[PDB]
C-alpha cells in the first residue's frame, strides 16, 4: 500500500502480465498491435520535429530532447496498454515460467509485429497526406531521409548489436515501470531509459518500420520544390530501398531486439527471482 | 486504491464521461464551452508569447517551448471541467455504447462549438482592448500574422490530415488523463501529447477559432506605426479573410477533427474494450 | 480519498474559504496581507535577478524563465496561507452565495490591499538597503528602472485590460490549486497560469506595488556611479513618479483586477455550479 | 491523511520540531552541525561547479542554475535531519511558545554554529586535498576566487540585510517543507527560495563558512601554474584575509541571519498562530 | 502511512538492507552485480552520449547535463535491486550493529566487486561490437578517450579523495532514496546527489572500470579512418594502459570509495542514531 514494489513483486506481477498478453485474444491483440504501432510512429515523428534544424546546436543536447520527445510514445504504449514488440518480447518470463506454450509466444510474436508493421504503415500515409516534409523549407523531410539513409549503411554484428541495446534500454523501461503504483512513477521512470536509446542511435524495429519506409516515401514522390530548397537529389538517397530496408536492417535488428529484450532482461530476472 | 486505472476502467469512465457531458443542460454547457474556448485562446497567447522573437533559435527547440506552453489551456480544460469540442467528439464512445442518442449528441456537438467560437472571438476582443500586438516592437504580431497566414495556405486534403493528427493527440491525451487520479497525473500525461500536435504545425479548429480572427483583426485595425516597425504592409496579408478562413481552414480541420477524435480514439477503444 | 476534486467540489472549497477568509480577524488578516506582499515582492526580485541580462536571449524564452522564477511568490500565499488581493477578489462567490455581507467584502478588500502595500513598501526598503541595484555592473538597477519605466506608459483601457487578463490568470491558478490535494499538486499546477501572465506582459496591482516604488526609488537615489555604469541619467525615466503610478497604473490596473478575478472566475464558476 | 497541512498545523509542527531540536543531546547536535555543514560545502561545490565558464552566458540564467544546483544541500539538511544554523534560529518559535528557555536556546545555537563551521572547514581540506581548483584550467578555482573575493567587500549594513533577506529565503522554504508529507513535497517545494537567494546573491553565513576559507586556501597555496593559466596574482585578491571574513562579513550577516530568520518568518507566524 | 521515513526509520531500513545483502546467496549477489555494471555503463554511455560535441557550450552546464544523464544508472540500480560496491560498502552499518560478521562483509565486497567488473566488461564488448566510437564522425570515440586520458593522471591522494566525495555523494542518494516511499521519490532525490558528483569530476570506481577499458580499446583497436576524423593519434593516448587503469586509477578510487562510503555516511548515521 502507497508502496513501490519490491524486484521480487516487480518479476510476478511481469510473468503475471505475460500469461494475460499471452491469453488475448488474436484481433484484440492485431488492434492493440495496431494502436502500438501508431504510438511509435508518433514518438519518431516528435523526435523528428524536435530535433529539426539541431545543426548548430551540439550533438549530445540535440539527441537528448529528442530522445525525452520520443518517449512519449512508450508512455503512450504502457498507459494505453498497447501491444509493442519490444515489450512482447518479455513474455519469455511466462514461457520460462511454464505459464505459456512456445505456440502461444509464437502466434502472440507475429501477431504484435504484424500490428505494429500495419499501424506504422498507416501513420507513414497519414503523414504523408498531411504534407509535413515541407515543414521548415524541407528541413523536416531532409532530416527524415539523412535518418532514413542513416540506419541502412549498418553491418549485420553491428545492427544486432545495436538491436540489443535498444531492446535492453525498452524492456528495462518496462521493468522499472512495473514498480510504479500511478501514472506518474509509470511514466518520470521511462522518460531516461527511452531517452539514452534514442540519443545513442541504438536501433529499434519497430520504430524503424515507420522511419525507414517514410523515407522511402519521400524519396520517391517529393516534389520538385522540396529538393531545390534541400539542395539535394533522390540520387543521394539511392539506397533507400524496402529490399534494403528488410535485408541491412529488419531482419539484424529484429533478432538483436529479441536477443536483447528476452534473454538479458527477462530471462535474467527469472533467473535470479523466479527459478 | 492509490494505483492508476487499468484500460478496461479508462474506457468505462471515458463512457460514463461521455453520458454525463451529453446530459448536462444546454445553458451549462454553453457557458463551460466559452470557458473552453477562452483557455484555449489563453494557450495559443502563451504559445504566441512563447514563440515571439525565436527565428535564430532552432525550429524543433522553439517550437518545443512553443508546445509546452500551449499545453497549459486544454490541462485547464480538463481541470475546470470546460467542454472543448476536440474532447467531446469523445461522447462517440457513449453514443456506440448506445447510453446517448443521436440528437444528443448533435446537440451537445453543436452546443460546444459555438460556445468554443463565442470564448473564443471575447478572447480576441480582450487581447485587441489590452494593446499586447505591439510587444516586443511588433514582434507578437508579427508572429501572429505569420502564424495566421500560415494556416489559411493548405489544400483541403492536407487540412483534413493535419485536423485528424491533432485531435488524434487531443483525444489521447484525455484518455491517458483518464487513468490518473491526482491533479498531477493528470496534467504531466499532458504536456507532450499537446506539445507533440503543437510543435509538429497540426492544425486545431478551437485553436484555429482564435488564432485566424486575431489575424485578420491584426491586419485590418494595426496602426500604421505596427506596420513600420515590422517592416511590412496588410497587402503582405490579404489572404487573410473570414471567408477565406471558414472555408479554407474550418471546415476541412473540423472534419479532421471529428474523424481523428471520434473515429481512431473512440471507436478504436470503444471496439477494443467496450464491445 | 488519494483524488482530485471535480469542479462541484472545488467551487464548494473555493465558497468555504471565501467565508473563511471574510470572517478572519482584521488584524490577523492585515499581518498575512503584510506576508502576501512581502512574497509578491520576492517573486518580482526573483524575475528581475532572472531576466538580468537577457537582452541577447529571445523575447520568449526569457521572459518564460522569468515567469517561472515569478511563480515561486503566489506559490508561497498559497501554501502559507497570505491573504492577496488578487485572491481576496474570490470572496466574490461567498457574497453571492450569501453567506458574507457587502460590508464584510469591502473591509476585508480594504484591509488586504493596505496589508499588500504596506509589505511591498517594507520589502522596497529591505532591498534599497540591501544594495542589489549595483548587481552585474547595474543591470540590475537598469532592469528595474525599465520595467518599472514601461508600465507607466499605457492607456486606460489597455491598463484596464492587462489587468483584467493578468487576475484572470491568477484566479485561475487558485482555482486549479482548489483541486490539489497535496504540496505538489497545488503547486505545479500553478507555475503554468502564472508564468503566462509574467511573460505576455498582464499588469498585477500587487506585483506593480513593488515595481514601481523600487524604480522610483532607484531614480532617486542612485550613486552617479550607477548612472555611469548604465550609461543613463535620471531625466531619461522623468515619467517615473507617485501620482504618476497612482494614476496611470495603479487605479486601471486595480479596476481590471476586480473585473477579471471576480466577474470572470468567480462569479460564472458560482453561476454554472452553484446557483 | 493524504492532504497537506493547513498553516496553523504547520505552525505546530514548527513548535515541536523546535522544541525536539532543542532538548537534544548536545553531543548528537554536534555531529548533526557537522554534517549540516557537510551538505552546505557540497551545496557550494555544486554552485561553483555550475557556474564555471558561464561569463558569457546570460547573468540571470547562470545564476538561477547555480541555486537550483545549490538546493541540493538544504534538501539533503532537510531530508537528513541535520542541524543548520538557518533553521535552527527557528527555535524562536518554540522559546516564544515558552515551551524552552533561553539557555537551551542559547546552547543550541552555539552548538550548531560551531559544528556547521567544523564540517565547513572539514570539505575544505577535502576539497583542497581534491585538487578540484585545477579544474577548467583553472577556471573552477578562479570561480572560487572571484565569489570569495565579491563577498568580502560590503558594507555592514549591506552584509545584515543581505543575510536578512538569505534567512528569510532559507526560513520559509523550511516552513513550506513543513506542509509537506512526502520526500517530493518536501524537496521540490524548497528549489525555488533557495535559488532565489543564490541567484540574487543574499549572503547565507553558513556557506560563506565554506565559501570565504576555501578562497583564502586558493590564493595562498596555489600553484604557479595555475596563476599562469588563470592569468593573475595573489595580490589581486589580498584583501582575502580572515580577520576580513570574520569582521566584514561573518557577524553582520550572522545577525542579519538571526533578525532574517527567527524574527520575519518564525515570530510573525507565531504571533499570526501560536500566540 | 504515505509520509516519508523519519532520519531513525532511515538508519534502521539501511541496517535492514544490510542484513538482507549480506545474508543473500553468492551466486544471486554475483549476478545483481552483473546486472549493477551493466547499468553503470549504461549511465556512463548515456554521459557520453550527452556531453559528446560540447566544447562551444559552458563547462558548468555540459556537465550538469552529462550528471543528470548518468544518473540513470544509479536510479536503476535502485529500483531494480542490483548490487553495486558504491551502495554495498553501506552494509558497514550492519557490521556495526553486529547483525553481520567480518567474513559475510568480505565475501559481499569481494562478489559484487568481481560481478561489477564482469558487468563492466561485458558492456564494453558490447558497446565496441555496436561500433558507437564512430559517431559524430569520431567525436563519440574522442570524447571516450579524453575522459578516459584525464582519469588516469591524478595523483595518489588526489584520486583517494576523488573517491571519498564520489562515493559521499553516492551512499547520500542512497541513504536519502531510504526515505522515499514511491518510484518517484525514490528516483528524484537522487539525481541531483548524482549530477553533483559527475559534474564536479569525482571517480567512482565502478564507473571507471567501464570508462578506462573502454577507452583502452578504442585506442588499441580503432580504425584509420576514426584517427583521421579526429585528427590525432594514439601515441597521445599512450598512458591509457591497463596496468596504469589499475595501479593511478582502481586501488586509490576504491580505497577512497570505503573511506567515503562506510566510514562518512553509514558510521556517521550509525553512532547519531543507531548507536
Amino acid at each position: 500500500p502507497f508502496d513501490l514494489l519490491l524486484p521480487a513483486a516487480m518479476a510476478k506481477v511481469a510473468e503475471e502480465a505475460g500469461v494475460y498478453k499471452a491469453t488475448k485474444h488474436p484481433l484484440k491483440t492485431f488492434y492493440l498491435a495496431i494502436t502500438a504501432g501508431v504510438f511509435i510512429s508518433i514518438a519518431f515523428v516528435f523526435y523528428i520535429t524536435a530535433t529539426t534544424g539541431t545543426g548548430t546546436m551540439p550533438f549530445g543536447m540535440a539527441k537528448l530532447v529528442g530522445g525525452i520527445c520520443f518517449s512519449l510514445g512508450l508512455i503512450l504504449c504502457v498507459v494505453c496498454g498497447a501491444d509493442l514488440f519490444t515489450s512482447t518480447v518479455l513474455i519469455v518470463v511466462a514461457k520460462a515460467s511454464g505459464r505459456i506454450t512456445w505456440g502461444q509466444l509464437a502466434k502472440n510474436w507475429l501477431n504484435v509485429y504484424f500490428g505494429n508493421l500495419v499501424g506504422a504503415l498507416l501513420f507513414v500515409l497519414l503523414m504523408w497526406l498531411s504534407g509535413e516534409y515541407m515543414t521548415a523549407n524541407g528541413q523536416w523531410g531532409l532530416n527524415v531521409l539523412q535518418t532514413a539513409d542513416h540506419k541502412v549503411h549498418h553491418t549485420f554484428i553491428e545492427a544486432v548489436c545495436l538491436g540489443i541495446l535498444a531492446n535492453l534500454m525498452v524492456c528495462l523501461a518496462v521493468w522499472m515501470s512495473y514498480s510504479g503504483r500511478s501514472l506518474m512513477d509509470k511514466a518520470f521512470i521511462m522518460v531516461l531509459p527511452v531517452a539514452m536509446f534514442v540519443a545513442s542511435g541504438f536501433e529499434n524495429s519497430i520504430a524503424n518500420m515507420f522511419m525507414i519506409p517514410m523515407g522511402i516515401v519521400i524519396r520517391d514522390f517529393a516534389s520538385p520544390e522540396f529538393w531545390t530548397a534541400v539542395g539535394s537529389a533522390p540520387e543521394n538517397f539511392s539506397h533507400l530501398t524496402v529490399m534494403n530496408f528488410i535485408t541491412d536492417n529488419l531482419i539484424p535488428v529484429t533478432i538483436g531486439n529479441i536477443i536483447g529484450g528476452g534473454l538479458l532482461v527477462g530471462l535474467t530476472y527469472w533467473v535470479i527471482y523466479l527459478r
